[PDB]
């Protein structure tokens, strides 16, 4: 589990996204694993606005935070699961690195601000479903 607050906007894995969550919604696309609902308290999270490869993410699994570095956001094939069919995910980053059920939601971050969250894992690869390219989060 785990979400982004920036401004009047949560972001949060589409699968794990809450009954408030939908009730509020500003904007969903299941291809990316992505739902970002408005809220009422301020939120202080930064969003990086780059082409890093290179970051840190949060393992709730080990409780504790690991570099990596991370590929392009792209079309990545997803096994089938509860909450999708076997499908492409769009905006997807790989990375070699610890991940089981349980972890999406974890944040990436760089030198520059938030880069995503886990939504993805399995084989000693963690998968990243970038936000960089949602400019509108920051107004
Ligand atoms: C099996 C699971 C996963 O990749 N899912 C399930 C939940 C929906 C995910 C999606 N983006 O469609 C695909 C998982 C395995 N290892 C680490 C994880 F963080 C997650
Ligand atoms: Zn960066």
């Amino acid at each position: 589990s785990g979400a982004i607050y920036v401004g009047n906007y949560r972001v949060v894995n589409r699968h794990l996204a809450t009954h408030n969550d939908w009730a509020n919604l500003v904007w969903e696309d299941s291809s990316r694993d992505l739902l970002v609902s408005s809220t009422t308290a301020q939120g202080c999270d930064t969003i990086a606005r780059c082409d890093c490869q290179t970051g840190v993410y949060y393992c709730s699994s080990r409780r504790k935070h690991y570099p990596v570095s991370f590929s392009k956001p792209s079309l990545i094939f997803v096994e089938a699961s509860e909450y999708y069919p076997a499908r492409y995910q769009s905006h997807l980053m790989l990375a070699v690195g610890h991940s089981e059920p349980g972890d999406c939601g974890g944040i990436l971050r760089c030198q520059h601000g938030v880069v995503g969250i886990v939504s993805t894992g399995g084989n000693g690869l963690v998968g990243f479903a970038d936000v960089r390219d949602l400019l509108w989060l920051d107004e």
